[PDB]
């Protein structure tokens, strides 16, 4: 007998499929920051890690298990062979090329559809009843291959989309009316990027309409220039990227709150990246930002957010935007 | 009025805060740091500072963006000082990861005294490497009584062997215990005699667990308690997440005065036959006025004179810094 | 000599004042909900318990500490005695007595009156610089008893208020919708229990008003008869009470919300009743809920909510009626 | 039509990760508030035969889901809404009656047991059983004889709580938190429960080896007392407030947590002992075991002295007795 026999008496030896298990594919600064935000929300028994970069990978599995101790989550595996993501639940992928100083996230297209190419299937031959995650930009357009790609009904498909541009637009609503966001409500729909859509007609406090106590909100005649504001959030990347490189945090924290919401089977409404037709008028097969009903099947309903003329115009250029990408796409 | 004051009535027009935190270096390790204290909800406000400060204003702004998803309602950064004033726990994590050692401690002749003038009763936590030495830097030029002043030393050493150990037993790592004291790194002490599963000796078990002869070679437990860490940094360049979250939970037992026990680095002359003023890891119990009380373990004597040859090594470094 | 000696050198004595503590007074079964939702949710470094039953009272303390190993709560006291509530931060006043069948309600909160004549003096002894959290009821006119007898400021002295009754409605508008509550939005003000005001222009998801969308909502007109969730905010908790004998869990889990907006400064929104007199035409110093805005000063703002006329007169009829009951006081 | 519809847009029309609460009493209550508050399940069912008692305590759970991320609570008599249940926990118990004696109380209680696991097992025929109701050593050997279950997963919450309660009391005399002083109390929950004093340390320091008189009638200090304490203290709640329910209530959910999140912890629960410590017949007590998604994987040896030994022989002995006694 062995230290081990003696010490501890076997009663089975079955290996059992995890029952909660999360994939992250791409360990960079995006996937990592996704990864420690789950492992402190105690959402996963099993989380895998997937990169090409094979020594990176191996650190950053390292590096998270020598944090066992402080955590809940049992078993933390890596490796550049899909068959450590079997069984996943979720799989979140935010492997590929990432803006540089002023470039814009439509300028990473061929680069990371390429990537999808091959990431794609082989997430699917692993774990065909997963829900996707797409969070590689530009991520509406990434969300609309995902599905192609995958072959999956749309409702497992979903992109991390405005939920990120949401949070920041609060932050920044919370910062002028001295409340905490949790508090300040206004959504940021349509592409995550230069195009996203501020609903004015929806920004309140306490179910206190904004537009309704001032009717200049977000227009040019604004005193207080709101507008402003949604300029921002839309900045708010290539600012954060100029000063430190790349943003994580941010995004880490709006993933795990998705992945949350999944994993948990809430039933929250977050505004994450779709498929828009038949909403507005809009005939395509575009993907863009709505708010949208998530929980263990993924997106299960959609919201239909009444929209003024003006944001209703503006969510079908953001539309426009996209497709006139998407539908140019060669799969 | 403005839209603020057309919705919103004020009763009440100076906020000290009440749980604050500060890191002072914004690198891998001080973000890690960062992201482990929100996550587990243990400061009303987290200050950051560093040279850089295009790199600290940015990831100001990331973790602001973040603030929807946590429930510490300020987040504040700068080069200043001012800055960290009236902080309960102060973690010093800047750095480089003899010349080298004397360079981060010319950055500590800067810290420390900017530290202490804002935040006089704090806890200092320090991080930066090489830790032992650097919490005898800090503890010199901060004047702060020993209590206050703690070195992350080996509770993270500690985390890998009770992972390695869990590894090896198919048992979670918080049932395996086990301490590893000492110098961080390199020359720490795995401590076979506490080795245990439900209260059960591995060493009375497997009498040879940690010798030369043991069939199974425990001793490799150990070895990898220093060489994973190694490995980590060859991988990836560097560590981050793990000593991030040993970090938090230090913060954790400081914050809530919780009286946990820790293997962390404190000053030790006048124990082992230790006669020199050095830093070490020993089992400290932590609460709200830091080290209130240490474990006096039980140590072998080839235990106690590897700790006594820490003490001399890190006695015969220190007594040639300038500071 | 000692065994505790030879296992650990003390490096100083220094007597410690708690910094994060809550004091809960009243040990019945909305005391005790209140105590476990703060012990499971870490918002105390000590937590002291006060009652007049002195065995109930230890039994509890015990049963708590025995515990200990599961929470992050280090030191659990109680007494019958004030000094163990000293340098509290939020003092929570659950006690006080139950009407009796045939009780005029000015009897009942007189009767309330002389126990917070004994209590409150004694709160303010130990801990001058607590907030006070009143759940006792009748809540809004219990608010204003501890107010006059503390002789605290305004911000100092919340009432839990209509907290549970707008998180009532929200879940049963989530149970209607099919959406989680945190995402379904709506506010019930006024008074608690019987009198509250269903804010029916704030009822909203992701933004959408749903009386914009359905404008008989509310209404005697409404073919789905929504007025019926606000009469279930109301009668549900008549329901409990005959079902179980009481209610607690609910309570315990909006005071813990609260408490957590408080200890860690959120400046979180809350329905809390407080001091209302000049809003909406009410001249006398009564106590309503309206959303607060709650911090670790207490209550530091307010949202003027506009309401109909219907609403204001409702409010106005519930001051009046409160108005006259404080006036007949004997302090 | 509906503003349902006309706000939502329909794209789809089982849970994942259920718990049942068999019986809601004050004990039941509090592992159901705690397992809430740790957000262990995404659908947690209660069930009594009190149908308004019932009915009521799931209705004031409900009203705090928006405090919770449990987003179905569910309750009824009848076991269809405990249907795939991975955790089911029997908190269930007949009330004590005034002259009745220790036999006949324990007779009405696998009475009980006779009535719910069958239609446990009917509903959740793969799930983890968690028998909490005393006397629990014996309930769960009778839960395991009724149920037809496997060993791994017929588990009694035993000595659990004797340990976190043995922990307290450590840490009350020697100023340190509960979860840095380590030792066990192994055997049968309650009076004739066995603390292991060889393992009682702190940061791998043995208690013991310091202080070898610890737990003797020799010894000074009465560390003897400690757990004595153990069920005394317990018995002084009961005269205090009548029962106990808030410590069971938190260290029920840590067992839960194990399992639910298959975390592999040890825990010193109620298992099926024979074959250890020269134990011949079929009894549960509890040892240190390894807990996670499917129950009780393994256990580990704790070394006993003789005297220890033969404490739990005595309780085997004792056990069987009664077990051949009951009826079911
Ligand atoms: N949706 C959103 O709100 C946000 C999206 N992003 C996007 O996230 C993505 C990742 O950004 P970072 O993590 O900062 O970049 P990074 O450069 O730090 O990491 C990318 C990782 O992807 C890996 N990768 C590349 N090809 C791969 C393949 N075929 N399979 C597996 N892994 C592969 C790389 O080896 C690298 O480790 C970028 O597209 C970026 O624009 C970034 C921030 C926010
Ligand atoms: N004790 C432990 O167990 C561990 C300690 N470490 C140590 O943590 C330290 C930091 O490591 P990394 O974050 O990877 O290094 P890094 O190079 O990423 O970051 C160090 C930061 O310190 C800043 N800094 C430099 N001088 C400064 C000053 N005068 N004031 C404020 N900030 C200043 C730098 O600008 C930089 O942003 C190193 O000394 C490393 O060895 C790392 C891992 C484990
Ligand atoms: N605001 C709200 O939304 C809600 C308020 N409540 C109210 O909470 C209060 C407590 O309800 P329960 O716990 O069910 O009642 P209870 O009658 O069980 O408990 C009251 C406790 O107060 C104690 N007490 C009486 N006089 C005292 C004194 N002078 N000092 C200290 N303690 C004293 C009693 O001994 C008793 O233990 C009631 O007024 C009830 O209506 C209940 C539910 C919701
Ligand atoms: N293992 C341990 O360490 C501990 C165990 N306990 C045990 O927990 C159990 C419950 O304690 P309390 O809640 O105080 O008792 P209680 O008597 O208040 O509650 C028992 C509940 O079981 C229900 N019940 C009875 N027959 C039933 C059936 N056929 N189906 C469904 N439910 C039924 C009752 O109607 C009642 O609501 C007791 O056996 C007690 O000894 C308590 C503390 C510690
Ligand atoms: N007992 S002592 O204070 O004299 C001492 C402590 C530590 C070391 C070696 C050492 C250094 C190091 C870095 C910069 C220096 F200027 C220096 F002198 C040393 N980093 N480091 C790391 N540890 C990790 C990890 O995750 O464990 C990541 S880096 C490590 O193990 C030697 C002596
Ligand atoms: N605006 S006011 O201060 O005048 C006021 C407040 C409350 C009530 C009705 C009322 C009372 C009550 C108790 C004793 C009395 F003497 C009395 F007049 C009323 N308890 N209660 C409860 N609510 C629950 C729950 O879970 O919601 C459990 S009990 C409730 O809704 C009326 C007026
Ligand atoms: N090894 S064994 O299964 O035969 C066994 C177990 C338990 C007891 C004594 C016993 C009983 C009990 C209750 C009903 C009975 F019919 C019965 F026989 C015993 N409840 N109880 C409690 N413990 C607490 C607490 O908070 O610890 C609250 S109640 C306790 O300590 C004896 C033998």
């Amino acid at each position: 007998a062995t230290l081990k026999d003696q010490l501890i008496y076997n009663l089975l030896k079955e290996e059992q499929t995890p029952q909660n298990k999360i994939t992250v594919v791409g360990v960079g600064a995006v996937g990592m920051a996704c990864a420690i935000s789950i492992l402190m929300k105690d959402l996963a028994d099993e989380l895998a890690l997937v990169d090409v970069i094979e020594d990176k990978l191996k650190g950053e599995m390292m590096d998270l298990q020598h944090g066992s101790l402080f955590l809940r989550t049992p078993k933390i595996v890596s490796g550049k062979d899909y068959n450590v993501t079997a069984n996943s639940k979720l799989v979140i992928i935010t492997a590929g090329a990432r803006q540089q100083e002023g470039e814009s996230r439509l300028n990473l297209v061929q680069r990371n559809v390429n990537i999808f190419k091959f990431i794609i299937p082989n997430v699917v031959k692993y774990s065909p009843n997963c829900k996707l995650l797409i969070v590689s930009n530009p991520v509406d357009i990434l969300t609309y291959v995902a599905w192609k790609i995958s072959g999956f009904p749309k409702n497992r498909v979903i992109g991390s989309g405005c939920n990120l541009d949401s949070a920041r637009f609060r932050y920044l609503m919370g910062e002028r009316l001295g409340v905490h966001p949790l508090s300040c409500h206004g959504w940021v729909l349509g592409e995550h990027g230069d195009s996203s859509v501020p609903v004015w007609s929806g920004m309140n406090v306490a179910g206190v309409s904004l537009k309704t106590l001032h009717p200049d909100l977000g227009t040019d005649k604004d005193k207080e220039q709101w507008k402003e504001v949604h300029k921002q959030v839309v900045e708010s990347a290539y600012e954060v990227i100029k000063l430190k490189g790349y943003t994580s945090w941010a995004i880490g924290l709006s993933v795990a709150d998705l992945a949350e919401s999944i994993m948990k089977n809430l039933r929250r409404v977050h505004p994450v990246s779709t498929m828009i037709k038949g909403l507005y008028g809009i005939k395509d097969d575009v993907f863009l930002s709505v708010p949208c009903i998530l929980g263990q099947n993924g997106i299960s309903d959609l919201v239909k957010v009444t929209l003024t003329s003006e944001e209703e115009a503006r969510l079908k250029k953001s539309a426009d935007t996209l497709w006139g990408i998407q539908k140019e796409l060669q799969f």
